[PDB]
């Protein structure tokens, strides 16, 4: 796989595909983490004298966080202290001309790539390379630098389509994401502890089964909805309020799979011994075995309890390898972030080689200044696909582009 | 619903949404029938001194007939004799500026609307009006003239999204289409004869069931795959190559539905009494009352027979209302077009109020010059939807727009 050092970018037009798809509120970006994660690659191309054309998606059609890339352009302008021109087009006449007018060291960003109908579809490289998006942009670019690890599990045209048409190179972020995850995945050491939270139940279950069956994990700790589903699968009654919540998310269509995984690896999976509910706005912790458990029928679980975090810490502090994804509870709400903060701090204090991902789901981490984690991935869905043992389309394309040029 | 005369388009900017989605061969237009169908509307707008911005889709993403609208610009230029400019954008910066620069009486065409990720989705008007396509285009246009009858059954942003934002008006084609079809459908006169051919079995069966159950048709004649399905459902076998061909496109999944319809309206459904088959490229007509009927277990049917045509026209001549859709056989093949050519002429001669539709499926009719048919619709799926008694999103949007402005 090509690396940034293998090419001379002076006066070369570079299509830099990154993932600046950021969490938003009222259409405003609420976390610039993904922007900071790509500054090194961007700075390298600028200093290298390349003409940088940035491309990113934001949300998906009809979604609340589906916006133009105008704000991304300003955010980028500020972090780089260099004007980043917002080109309101993707691959049409205007975009091509604006791209041609770029001088060495200058940077611009195209419109939300997902404004394009071809871009939103996941298709084989053979189909992506024939898209109008790829064919028309290919006429004005020399190389493609892909730093979009967070979208590495998608097979969309801007991501894999240029592979056989232009040399597609890994950015610095992509290279460090792959190196860290591969390192954790293939460790020969142990304990290898996995911590799965968040609401991506189906995908988290694919991870659980893969790492346990292939022995990449010695133990799996659970939080968030992942924990709720496994806890129900064990036989505990989480209450109507909570059962309906899971049901309303189709998450019950996975309780089945959860039970089957429990039947096969019961002793290698840990679930909360206590939870926190939203009792009239206040944080109230109940014990799964205590009587107050009745509270679960009317009040919703929002976080794991003090004793679970405590137990998880003990285990994590003795791990050699830690792979974590997603929050332990409703991380965005201060009163229900404790569980996540404690588990993440345990990961950070642990001497283990640690990797923590979650994408937008763990964006709130930027408020707790947690240090010590070896690698905080920009990936959420992408990370889950990787630890599930699924080939990432972007990585395959990178390999195909390398073997070709 | 508004009409072109309810407004003064002098120096007004009008977004003329038409359906110029044309049949193609290797990316080039092989039929301009849909272009001619909208000329009357374009001429009028020009004469009114309006700033005409044409919008059309072509194919769908990743399809073989998905192309830019640049050739459409040429074709349109010739037919109008007035050079139409191809604007390579939809609603972006370049698009808005090009539109602004239009003089009264000038015509331009935007890029294939389905290059837009928002445009390809069928969504409620409430969501369509909040799209970037509608929001951004609404700032540079005064009126929307919708002549896209062929796309009337779709609820995509360009078609229904402007409804509440700008007065949407029926062009001359949309109006002519709605009335002609509304006439036949509600006609209290008789005999009302329907002729259903083509390969859209599911959609055709919905029409049969609706018009017979709602007594809008006194008799139904069948051709193409629709005839096979019904004939086969009557218990008359059609060989192995054919039967397998049925399974090929899963047409045998509708035989059951065809049977239910037969068990309820058997006397009102006419199937062919003789077909024609292909043999290395040789038309061979067979009769159900005749002897030799074998190749069927290794070869495929491609048209009805002479006897069926005679009978069909015999009936068609006694009709007061005729609604036909699709070909009788493989219309694109010179040899296997006889059945179709014959039936269409019968419809033309009949003194009944006739309506023929099919869209791309009957494009070959441009090589036989058949006059007499009262109304040759540009619609195919749109026509079938209408006669199935389904509500057309574009008509409902045209009304909503009316009872607003
Ligand atoms: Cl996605
Ligand atoms: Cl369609």
């Amino acid at each position: 796989m090509f690396r940034l050092e293998d090419f001379n970018f002076h006066n070369k037009t570079v299509f830099l595909r990154v993932d600046l798809n950021s969490p938003m509120k009222d259409g405003k970006i609420i976390s610039d983490a993904r922007f900071k994660a790509v500054l090194p690659t961007i700075r390298y191309l600028i200093e290298s004298g390349a003409k940088v054309v940035i491309g990113t998606h934001q949300g998906k059609p009809y979604s609340e966080d589906y916006t133009t890339t105008e704000e991304h352009a300003r955010v980028l302008s500020e972090l780089l202290d260099q004007h980043v021109e917002y080109i309101e087009d993707i691959f049409g006449r205007y975009a091509r001309e604006k791209i041609k007018e770029l001088k060495s060291g200058e940077v611009a960003i195209l419109e939300n790539l997902r404004f394009s109908a071809e871009e939103v579809k996941n298709k084989p490289i053979e189909e992506c390379e024939k898209t109008f998006l790829v064919k028309k942009l290919s006429k004005v670019i020399d190389y493609v630098v892909n730093d979009a690890f967070a979208t590495a599990h998608r097979s969309q045209p801007s991501l894999v389509g240029f592979a056989r048409i232009k040399p597609m190179i890994m950015g610095f972020l992509m290279e460090k994401e792959i190196e860290a995850l591969m390192r954790a995945y293939y460790s020969k050491d142990s304990p290898k502890i996995y911590v799965l939270g968040g609401a991506k139940v189906e995908d988290s279950l694919k991870v659980v089964e893969n790492v346990l069956r292939r022995e990449r994990a010695d133990l799996v700790l659970t939080g968030g909805l992942v924990a709720n589903v496994f806890t129900l699968a064990k036989g505990f009654d989480l209450g109507r309020k909570n059962v309906e919540f899971m049901k309303k998310k189709g998450l019950l269509d996975y309780v089945k799979h959860a039970e089957e995984i429990l039947d096969e690896f019961y002793p290698y999976i840990r679930t909360p011994v206590d939870f926190a509910v939203d009792y009239k706005g206040e944080r109230v912790e109940i014990d799964l075995l205590s009587e107050n458990r009745g509270l679960l029928h009317q009040y919703q679980i929002m976080d794991i309890g003090k004793r679970t975090a405590e137990k998880y810490r003990e285990i994590l502090m003795k791990a050699r390898i830690i792979v974590a994804n997603g929050p332990m509870g409703v991380f965005e709400r201060e009163e229900f972030a404790i569980g996540t903060v404690e588990v993440f701090k345990a990961i950070a204090d642990s001497p283990a080689f640690s990797v923590l991902g979650g994408g937008h789901s763990i964006a709130s981490i930027q408020k707790y200044g947690i240090t010590g984690i070896t690698h905080i991935s920009t990936g959420g869905g992408a990370m889950l696909s990787f630890f599930a043992g699924e080939e990432l389309p972007v990585l395959r394309a990178l390999q195909i582009s390398y073997e070709k040029f």
